[PDB]
């Protein structure tokens, strides 16, 4: 599932799995891609947040406050929930229908939202990340990022 993944995205997921541990969490959940996707930090996904009046440290405190944390644990294999699976099945389904040949950050975030049932989809939502108000701004970051491009 990661074959098309860009470096960047898979660093992602590998952050997910840290969050998890970071928090005590016994599963990774989609808050978990959520907190890994604003830990990265430097994305198209997160710059798509930021340029829509969303912070990044914003997101952090509502979904903390959510997901609270688990008992000191040892580490090792933490499994992804279905909806955590699910997430990254719509980032390629993302990326197919805008004519990406790559799993991006902003293909994560837009699967995020889509899932619509968890906590990531919850708190984004409520703070105004309505589904195609991203996808367009991801959209819009991409071509403004192309014209600079042909400018130098």
């Amino acid at each position: 599932m990661f074959e098309r993944f860009t470096d960047r995205a898979r660093r992602v997921v590998v952050l997910a799995q840290e969050e998890a541990r970071m928090l005590n969490h016994n599963y990774i959940g989609t808050e978990h891609i959520l907190l890994g996707l604003i830990h990265e930090g430097e994305g198209v996904a997160a710059k798509s947040l930021e340029s829509l009046g969303i912070s990044l440290e914003g997101v952090r405190s509502q979904v903390e406050e959510i997901i609270g944390q688990g008992q000191q644990a040892p580490s090792g294999h933490i499994p992804f929930t279905p909806r955590a699976k699910k997430v990254l099945e719509l980032s390629l389904r993302e990326a197919l229908q805008l004519g990406h040949n790559y799993i991006g950050t902003e293909h994560i975030l837009l699967g995020l939202i889509r899932e619509g049932e968890g906590v990531a989809a919850q708190v984004l939502v409520k703070l105004g990340a309505e589904l195609t108000r991203v996808r367009q701004q991801v959209i819009q970051l991409l071509s403004g990022y192309k014209l600079a491009a042909a400018l130098e």
